[PDB]
DNA sequence: CCCTGTTAGCACAGGCTGCCCTAATTTTAGTGG
DNA sequence: CACTAAAATTAGGGCAGCCTGTGCTAACAGGGC
């Protein structure tokens, strides 16, 4: 059928994910993350620009238009409501719902959404801690590991694991094994290479590269 | 993204659907049902034949190969397990689950399938009475209105409403309103034009064309 | 490329030719003259009716609409101006120009038409005697052998040989050999089978079937 | 009927035209010139290759087969004999004959060709200077502006204006106004962008892009 | 029968858009010699 | 200022999926002689 299921939507959500991670939305990013060639992401963006879903600014960063953002949210909303349903009701293992939802997010009707809201008791986040956007236009409804000073370790409590980390399954798995998940006290220390090392009381240590770090939100506590 | 989500799968399932209805699997049929041009379905079938999913026989009827059938079933299975999940758990309205499932059927993993089996207590049919196929290769596990003699009406109990009828949403709705659903005593009489008229005690009458009739199974009772 | 070069135009021009011959414009006719199956001419007529070029009446005879006739004339005009150019200037043999122009009639620009008018000195007929139509909307500008009483022969002077006769090349050739051409005194007598026999002083006799006869205009003289 | 009148022939002639201009015959070229999509030209070339009219070489350039070239010439021959007839006899204005012939080239019989030879006194070129090919198979019968060294202007005499230039009507018009036509002394100098500037004694200057330049043959004199 | 159409299924030529790829180049911004 | 890593562009294609125009055959339907 199609790897991504829906190219445009996956481009939009990748744009969004990058913003959520606090990194500059460049075309080069999309290529890395969706594993497509440079020429491809460029030609694809065009079609998208030509359809008023986004604009390539002066510095070349991607800017979502009024329309483009509305949709991007829409997809992200379904995505997370799905991960909820998969973990809570369906009972699918944690380190597997993201990849499943990354597909469902492109077919869930807006109706099934609403009904899922009522069946999960007006949830507000995903099994990974990220908030469910666009909940009201549907009809209802803290730092980043990179923003942590180096030097001496720090005690914090894991609050969010944005989609990007959810991507590397090998890692999202290790993190579960070492308990690094929402509402989990743990200490982190800035590595030499802009990275971050997580010290979990009881389990082996786990180090995240600068990029992966941009995708973990914690609370200084 | 794509109307059908996945063309090939929908062509396979339509082949299957026709068999289930007991009508000969011609390319002309697929074109009607998927609303595509003759040339389109032809060219698409070829690609399919070229990948050994089906063969066009001498009389030109479509025959699913060993491989093709296995996949066709896999789809039909996800389809029905989903309609189950949509009606029972999610709580989505009856005359709406089919259209929703027609899309989910192309993205549900085999894993989510199995778990849905346990969550629904090893169901064996869909909210419309059709059996869930390939349940064992997964890892677990009466007449047709056309075959009804003409003349005087006959009391029967609606047992199945195959996917074809679920298709015409306007009709599947009327049928719900008139109560014509699984385990429902009603009488049927053969119309002049090979059609069939259903007399529901209490609600307006409802007449089905010969084609739609091929898609309703009942039990002489 | 295409036998007819342009299906639609040839259908229009055949309708026109039929009128010119005084026979009823039925779809059956077009099928015979363009050598195409019944189903083909029908479906093609629909496309034409759907584009308002003609209408199928109550008796089923074909009626050219305002638009359809304007175009029809336009083609006939090019066809005849071309036959002129082919015989007078190019110098292509008589019994061959018709077939050539039947193709040129579908590519001659309206401009080349006007200039051909000046190069041939405002002609008004074809090498076969038929009048060049629509000459003013461009920008410038007697009985039928069937309508002849039977019994005793009649002296007449050949005035026109409509396209239909130009069609049968074997016949249009014999007619040339027997001198039966425009401005030629000859006698004709009605045969038993609604046909007609032409008596040419000097050459063998030549008999035309009722149909071919509908395509020859003469002057009682 | 059809924009090109005859796809295959136009493709063949475009291959020829490209060779005549000294540029590599790529599918991408055809697409540009006949204004059709990439996929279209590709699929069409296949039908052509499948019928042994051409072959796509290793470097992907198009090679006309024995048969393919014969036909190609045939079309080019008609095309030019026609431009001759249009200008000399019909009297159609210069910057208009090419477009007309581009259509007549697909319907002129081999007989009408021969006869046009005799009517134009065995011509050997077109009103633009290009030689009339395949004249013997019928039955009868210097540098390129890009190959000109840069630096100081050069006096040359325009000898040919290949079809490609005849295409851009706006340009072929200007060239007439500035007298740049066969047997015309004029000077040309290489522009920075691989282009070429023609200096006509008396009329405004005229600059041709690198591509157009590939389409003009002259004689160093 | 003969003369006219209709109904149902397909074929092949011609055209198109959305997505994706590789081989080169080019364009951006910094970076030390 | 040459040099570069990083990010894009330029060039020429590939395959999946959709369309309309034109043509044909087998079979069947109706009216009138
Ligand atoms: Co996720
Ligand atoms: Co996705
Ligand atoms: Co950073
Ligand atoms: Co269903
Ligand atoms: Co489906
Ligand atoms: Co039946
Ligand atoms: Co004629
Ligand atoms: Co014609
Ligand atoms: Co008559
Ligand atoms: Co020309
Ligand atoms: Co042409
Ligand atoms: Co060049
Ligand atoms: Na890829
Ligand atoms: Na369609
Ligand atoms: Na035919
Ligand atoms: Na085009």
């Amino acid at each position: 059928m199609n790897e991504l299921v829906d190219t445009t939507e996956m481009y939009l959500r990748t744009i969004y994910d990058l913003e959520e991670e606090g990194v500059t939305p460049l075309r080069a990013r999309i290529a890395e993350r969706l594993d497509q060639s440079g020429p491809t992401v460029s030609q694809t963006v065009s079609r998208m620009e030509r359809d008023g879903l986004l604009r390539v600014a002066g510095d070349r960063h991607l800017e979502l238009t009024e329309k483009g953002r509305a949709l991007a949210i829409a997809v992200m909303r379904k995505h997370r409501l799905a991960e909820r349903l998969l973990v809570d009701v369906i009972g699918l293992p944690w380190e597997e719902v993201h990849a499943e939802a990354c597909r469902w997010e492109h077919v869930m009707s807006e109706d099934v959404e609403r009904r899922l809201v009522k069946v999960l008791n007006n949830p507000t986040t995903s099994p990974f801690g990220n908030p469910i956007p666009g909940l009201d236009e549907l009809g209802v409804g803290l730092v980043r590991l990179t923003e942590l000073p180096a030097g001496s370790p720090v005690a914090v409590v894991v609050r969010q694991l944005t989609e990007h980390v959810q991507g590397d399954i090998d890692l999202i798995t290790r993190l579960k094994d070492a308990g690094v998940v929402p509402n989990a006290r743990v200490t982190v220390e800035t590595t030499p290479g802009g990275g971050v090392t997580i010290v979990i009381p009881g389990h082996e240590n786990v180090t995240l590269p600068h990029e992966m770090a941009h995708a973990v939100k914690v609370e200084k506590v």
